[PDB]
């Protein structure tokens, strides 16, 4: 039951107390992505649309680096800064996954790290 | 590591970007149930008691459809719209599980989808 | 796929509808620890620093009882009562894990059980 650290050069860098994802026993446990662009270290934009798209892109990068894929995602958890953003977020999430339909839980947090508007974590299979 | 979609006709319908649950590698990953009654597509009631009972019933339906059970639940996460609802919720949760005692985390969200008062997700074994 | 209940005498007692952790299929699913001291049944202190240290100590006790360890943690979820506590919390978390870097998601809840300032759950391997 080895743990393998996942570090994509495309996803936001993990330089603190966490890894982008950990592989263990055939599963990939992904950190909660926020909508940072690795190229800038800043949010992709100020809007929910911009950050949501970036979050889903980031997740894909992490999953690919792990040897997984969006289609191998079993469960996500979707955190919003503001519940009114649910509809917009959900559309962008759905585009990202296409016809694949993970299990899901969603909620509005009181606040997210770094003032993010959206954070999405997941678990996937190899 | 096939994924199997769980769709009970008894639990709220999943007609959007998620599945009620996903089976993978011997485990069942359940979406966060809210207190909708599949027969109406509406909340079972306006109160915490009514919605909490519905949520736990819904979870049982999903688990059964997956080939699992309440007694096979390993971990839940219990989300409340209002922290003051913890005691009432907890009683209803406990009734639902009987002597089975999953691992658990609970918190109050700033808000939940659809204005729900309570949302409960879980992971279970086959 | 037997479930085993984990009950450390060092971690806060689980006397209600949950277990400290559940072992299943080679993995340990840990409840969200709050900063209670088992010796008193009360918070270790009123501050974020005091409770955060207690939470990480509690997690270690649970993991050890399960046959796991801090180094075997694959993923955590870190819940704060107040987003401004993120930096302090993160330092204490990092001390606790040393060079081990789980996957992670963090957020501020609207509120936590018992008025806690911080709650941390995790999943680990045997
Ligand atoms: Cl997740
Ligand atoms: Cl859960
Ligand atoms: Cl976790």
């Amino acid at each position: 039951s080895k743990l393998t650290v996942v570090a994509s050069p495309l996803a936001p860098e993990a330089v603190g107390a966490y890894s982008q994802a950990i592989i263990c026993n055939g599963m990939v446990y992904c950190s909660g992505q926020i909508g940072l662009d690795r190229k800038t270290g800043d949010f992709a934009g100020k809007t929910i649309e911009e950050q949501s798209k970036q979050v889903m892109t980031n997740l894909k990068y992490v999953l690919e680096e792990a040897g997984s894929s969006m289609d191998k995602v079993v469960k996500t958890t979707c955190l919003l800064a503001d519940i009114k953003d649910f509809g917009v977020f959900n559309g962008i999430y759905a585009e990202a996954f296409g016809n694949h339909k993970p299990a899901r839980a969603c909620f509005a947090a009181a606040a997210l790290p770094k003032g993010a508007l959206v954070e999405v974590e997941c678990i996937a299979t190899l």
